[PDB]
DNA sequence: GGTTTTTGTCTGGCTTCACACTTGATTTGCATCACTGTGTAAGACAGGCCAG
């Protein structure tokens, strides 16, 4: 899920690359 | 069902090779040479059963 989750993500955050603990925290929480 | 494991996910900044291009003198790869001895089998041949 998590690279979906992360491909979506591509244009939410608009140019961030974004934690690897936090992005984790986030897969999860959903 | 809980309790145990395998095997993924997301980045980048890292380390470690391969490739890039040239020249010409080495080094390798590979097929070939010339050549007889030896096995195999295509011949020839004397031989002996038997009939006129």
């Amino acid at each position: 899920f998590v690279q979906t989750c992360r491909e979506e993500h591509k244009k939410k955050h608009p140019d961030a690359s974004v934690n690897f603990s936090e992005f984790s925290k986030k897969c999860s929480e959903r």
